[PDB]
DNA sequence: CCGACATCGCATCAGC
DNA sequence: GCTGATGCGT
DNA sequence: GTCGG
C-alpha cells in the first residue's frame, strides 16, 4: 500500500495490454513490475528510483515519473475514454470471457451486462456460468468463510474414501486473509505417476460435493482438474453466501510437493521461479522437476522428498507459503 | 541487437 | 472418430 | 516492456 498509486497503474496497463491488445508479454511484464514495486519497502519518490528494479525499465520509469508529478497517467486516461477498450476490458471480467471472444462479441454488438443477458444463448456453457455468477465472483472471500469451506470439502472426501488427502492451497495455503477463491489440491495412493489403479478419483469427489449441495455448477470438468462453483449453507433465515469458484486438481501421491509448490503460487512468484529455474537448467512443472540437456530436452524428474529439495536443486533459500505472495 | 519471457488441463474448433 | 491448434484460465 | 549475452 506504499505505492499503491503505481501498482494500480500498471495493473490497470497490464490488463489493458492482455485484454484489448493481446500482447500477453506487455501483460506479463507490467505485473512483473506491481510485483516487485509492491514488495519495495520505501514509498517510491521517482522513476529513476524505481528503475533500480528488477522488471522496471525506462518505458515504466518514465510512467512513474508522470505519474507522480500529475497524480494520473495520459495514456490510461485515454485508454479509459475509447468506448471499444472500454467494452472488450469489461467483458473480460465474465468468467469464460477472454480477449478473442470479448472483441468478438463487441462486433456483434453485445458490449454491456444488458447484451449478454439477453444474448445468453450465444455463450458456450463456462461464460453461461460466468455471466449467471458476476457479481458474486467480484467477492473476495474471508479466511472466516473459507475455513468453514476447508471443513465441509475435507470432511466430504474423507467420507468418500479415507485415504483421499485434500489440501487447499492458493492463497488460503501463503495465509491471506481473504481469497479469490478455494484451491483444492488432491491425493489418492491408487493414483500414481506410476498407475492410475482406480477411476473415477476425481469424479467421485465433485459427486459427493454436488450430493450435500456444496458445489453448485461447474464450469468444466475432466480426469484431474475440476473447475466450478460451491457455497457455503446458510442458517434459517439467514441470508446465503455469495457462490464461490472453486478449482479441484487431482495430481499423482507421489508428486506431491511439485503439486502444493505450484498449487501454492502464487502465479508470478511460481512463474519467477520457474524462469529461475530455467536459467541454472531445470525446468518446473506442477509434476516434477527435471534438468535440461544441452539440446533443450527436458531429462528425467529428479528426486523431490519435500519442497525445500526443488529450491535447493535451484539454488533458492527456502521460502514459507507466506512468503511467495509476489 | 534480438530472442526469450512458466506451464499445462479442458473446451472447442477445423481438417481429414 | 482422430489430431493439432487455439482460447481460456491456470 | 524488460532482460541478458
Ligand atoms: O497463471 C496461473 C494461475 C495460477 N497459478 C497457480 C498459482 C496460484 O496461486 C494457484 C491458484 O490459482 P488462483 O487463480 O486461484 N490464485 P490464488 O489462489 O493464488 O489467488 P486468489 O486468491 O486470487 O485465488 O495456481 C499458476 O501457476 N499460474
Ligand atoms: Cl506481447
Ligand atoms: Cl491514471
Ligand atoms: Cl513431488
Ligand atoms: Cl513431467
Ligand atoms: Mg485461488
Ligand atoms: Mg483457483
Ligand atoms: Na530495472
Ligand atoms: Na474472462
Amino acid at each position: 500500500t506504499l505505492n499503491g498509486g503505481i501498482t494500480d497503474m500498471l495493473t490497470e496497463l497490464a490488463n489493458f495490454e492482455k485484454n484489448v491488445s493481446q500482447a500477453i508479454h506487455k501483460y506479463n511484464a507490467y505485473r512483473k513490475a506491481a510485483s516487485v514495486i509492491a514488495k519495495y519497502p520505501h514509498k517510491i519518490k521517482s522513476g529513476a528510483e524505481a528503475k533500480k528494479l528488477p522488471g522496471v525499465g525506462t518505458k515504466i520509469a518514465e510512467k512513474i515519473d508522470e505519474f507522480l508529478a500529475t497524480g494520473k497517467l495520459r495514456k490510461l486516461e485515454k485508454i479509459r475514454q475509447d468506448d471499444t477498450s472500454s467494452s472488450i476490458n469489461f467483458l473480460t471480467r465474465v468468467s469464460g470471457i477472454g480477449p478473442s471472444a470479448a472483441r468478438k462479441f463487441v462486433d456483434e454488438g453485445i458490449k454491456t451486462l444488458e447484451d449478454l443477458r439477453k444474448n445468453e444463448d450465444k455463450l458456450n456453457h463456462h461464460q453461461r456460468i460466468g455471466l449467471k455468477y458476476f457479481g458474486d465472483f467480484e467477492k473476495r472471500i474471508p479466511r472466516e468463510e473459507m475455513l468453514q469451506m476447508q471443513d465441509i470439502v475435507l470432511n466430504e472426501v474423507k467420507k468418500v474414501d479415507s485415504e483421499y488427502i485434500a489440501t487447499v492451497c492458493g492463497s488460503f495455503r501463503r495465509g491471506a486473509e481473504s481469497s479469490g477463491d478455494m484451491d483444492v489440491l488432491l491425493t489418492h495412493p491408487s493414483f500414481t505417476s506410476e498407475s492410475t489403479k482406480q477411476p473415477k478419483l476425481l469424479h467421485q469427489v465433485v459427486e459427493q460435493l454436488q450430493k450435500v449441495h456444496f458445489i453448485t455448477d461447474t464450469l468444466s470438468k475432466g480426469e484431474t482438474k475440476f473447475m466450478g462453483v460451491c457455497q457455503l449453507p446458510s442458517k434459517n433465515d439467514e441470508k446465503e453466501y455469495p457462490h464461490r469458484r472453486i478449482d479441484i486438481r487431482l495430481i499423482p501421491k507421489d508428486q506431491y510437493y511439485c503439486g502444493v509448490l505450484y498449487f501454492t503460487g502464487s502465479d508470478i512468484f511460481n512463474k519467477n521461479m520457474r524462469a529461475h529455474a530455467l536459467e541454472k537448467g531445470f525446468t518446473i512443472n506442477e509434476y516434477t522437476i527435471r534438468p535440461l540437456g544441452v539440446t533443450g530436452v527436458a531429462g528425467e524428474p529428479l528426486p523431490v522428498d519435500s519442497e525445500k529439495d526443488i529450491f535447493d536443486y535451484i539454488q533458492w533459500k527456502y521460502r514459507e507459503p507466506k512468503d511467495r505472495s509476489e
